[PDB]
């Protein structure tokens, strides 16, 4: 028997640290934009081991871990530093619901950092998966028994010693300490829900729902496994009202009417239900639920300046930098309420945008931005240094998968390919590649071309400066809108709510909360009165929460304290948005 699972005191307590279930944490459906009623959540207490990197499966698993929290986190019950010379081993038993008899069974991982190998009942389930930010799945039907099944997963993660996408993760001793700067605790292992679902053999794996409200229609591509010879019926509805339906070919775009569309905006994030049914004749072979928000994003020349236009109209995108870090969970928010809290706070403070910083969150995060009405800018997580040929192939493969996994999100409107030159290469080529791969989103070739040795490819849709404290003097070009991809960074150490007392740093330390509030609102007023009329179209305020010793959140790292006067910040942001309109 392994050492029984043991909770670990968290470095800071969030409102939800003590709210995490033991046996079924993160219970919510993990893929809310492609749904079926039948599923089973495999989160909870697994047996666990740490071996050397090249070890095979251990004969004994001596410990237990709480999936899906990384080994570095307190919530995992392990809370240990994991190096490139280590490998994580997970094992649990599971039963298949008997009502799934006669269906295929898919085993789904939302994410696992970095290189994951999976065995079901001793048999490798499929190819090793490399990449810490993209979901992956195996068809495990043929490997199952009617009895107790065993699932074993190995996960190797070299963090920054590897050539792979890592973002802010660095190999760090886990106990709070000073002097880590803007890089934080690493995240190794399974960090998003693991689950099972039954499917017909021929089944939908992906929906690409592309709003075309100007043409009162939804562009749909139904994709999947074994269905390429079929038609598909796609229906758009709201409540009990059918809005439109069409039958078209699987794997090729076709349109479904959406007459008199109600548009998705941050102010009114209206969502329509969507159902997709691959058909043989009139026989439904599979059926998935989904949704869409009817919105477009593009560039246009407005009042003499290139501007990003939402549904054909310019609105200023006033956002925060959001790094997705948790003191208790590291990469994984302790509960769904915790995950969405950070986005709710954006809304409370009058922001209409979020830049998710060199991290891709789970699908439920995109669902929350979709529902709450925030524009999303998505960074591709960077590599730690210049890639060699294999590293480039791998990074591009990851990015392709991340793009393909988010095509239907209304919130997502912009891709940030690279950040401040980190691991930079092929700046112009990657901008064109991403735009061609997802032309209904904006593309940012490089964030912070004004600084840091970052090379501007010269293309993509935006010229993106990082200016601290800011807001600087970025102006659009004839071809590109001007954005402030980072600014602000105002620090304040809140006693009782410091990850490491006295450890905090920022781009400008404030002596008290009155100073922080005045200085913050002065930045937003500057943008409203001077920079936006001169061509600035978006700004990203660093940052939504403190992270480790970077104490420039609007919120403390534990989410316990809102440092700013919410009514004042909301009023400044709303004034900016209103003025832009
Ligand atoms: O750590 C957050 C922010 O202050 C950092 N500014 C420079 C980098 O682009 C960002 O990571
Ligand atoms: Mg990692």
């Amino acid at each position: 028997a392994p050492r029984a699972w043991t909770p670990k005191p968290s470095p800071m307590t969030t409102p939800w640290t003590d709210q995490v279930p033991v046996d079924n944490p993160l219970p919510e459906y993990p893929r809310p934009q492609l749904t079926r009623p039948d599923w089973a959540n495999l989160n909870g207490i697994w047996d666990f081991a740490v071996t050397s990197a090249n070890a095979g499966q251990p004969a004994t698993f001596p410990e237990q871990i709480r999936v899906p929290f990384v080994a570095e986190s307190a919530l995992s019950g392990i809370q240990r530093k994991i190096t490139q010379n280590d490998k994580l081993w997970y094992k649990r038993t599971f039963t298949v619901p008997s009502n799934w008899n006669g269906r295929r069974v898919q085993l789904n991982f939302g994410a696992s950092d970095w290189r994951t190998t999976v065995w079901v009942n001793g048999r490798q389930a499929g190819a090793v998966h490399s990449g810490g930010y993209d979901a992956f799945s195996y068809d495990v039907t043929d490997l199952l028994t009617a009895g107790t099944n065993t699932l074993v997963v190995s996960v190797w993660d070299p963090t920054e010693t590897g050539t792979q996408a890592v973002g802010k993760q660095r190999i760090r001793d886990v106990a709070p300490h000073p002097g880590g700067g803007i890089l934080y605790t690493a995240a190794s292992g399974i960090w998003q829900t693991v689950w099972l679902e039954p499917t017909a053999a021929a089944h939908v794996t992906r929906l690409d729902l592309v709003p075309d409200p100007a043409n009162s229609r939804l562009k749909v591509t139904v994709r999947g496994a074994g269905i390429s010879g079929h038609q598909a019926r796609v229906t758009v509805s709201t409540g009990g009202t059918t809005v439109g339906t069409a039958t078209g070919p699987v794997g090729t775009e076709f349109t479904v009417p959406v007459p008199n569309p109600r548009l998705w905006t941050p102010e009114d994030p209206f969502l329509y239900d969507v159902r997709a049914d691959p058909l043989s004749g009139g026989t439904t072979v599979d059926s998935v639920g989904s949704y869409t928000g009817m919105r477009t994003i593009a560039l246009a020349s407005v009042g003499g300046h290139q501007r990003p236009v939402l549904n054909g109209k310019f609105v200023f995108q006033t956002g925060t930098l959001d790094q997705g870090y948790w003191p208790d969970g590291i990469y994984t928010a302790p509960t769904d309420a915790a995950l969405r809290h950070d986005l709710q706070k954006h809304k409370d403070l009058g922001f209409n945008m979020v830049r998710k910083h060199i991290k891709v969150e789970p699908q439920r995060w995109f669902y929350w931005a979709d529902r709450l009405g925030l524009l999303v800018w998505q960074d591709m997580p960077n590599m730690e240094r210049t890639p060699d040929a294999a590293a480039r192939t791998q990074w591009e493969a990851e990015y392709d998968r991340i793009i393909d996994q988010h095509r239907s999100s209304p919130s997502l409107v912009l891709w940030v390919n690279q950040n401040e030159g980190w691991g930079q290469y092929d700046q112009a080529r990657l901008a064109d590649k991403v735009k061609a791969y997802d032309p209904t989103r904006l593309v940012d070739n490089m964030s912070g071309v004004n600084c840091c040795g970052a090379v501007d490819g010269g293309n993509g849709d935006v010229v993106d400066h990082h200016v601290y404290v800011g807001p600087g003097t970025t102006v659009p070009s004839a071809t590109r809108a001007a954005v402030l991809g980072e600014f602000g960074g105002l620090g304040f150490k809140v006693a009782g709510h410091e990850w490491y007392p006295g450890g905090g740093f920022s781009y400008e330390d404030q002596p008290d909360l009155a100073h922080l509030n005045n200085r913050f609102v002065g930045l937003i007023d500057a943008i409203r009165e001077v920079r936006m009329p001169r061509g600035l179209s978006a700004s990203v305020y660093t940052e939504i929460t403190d992270v480790e010793n970077e104490v420039n959140g609007l919120l403390t790292y534990d989410r316990q304290v809102v440092k700013v006067d919410e009514a004042r910040v909301r009023a400044a942001n709303r004034a900016l948005i209103d003025a832009s309109r």
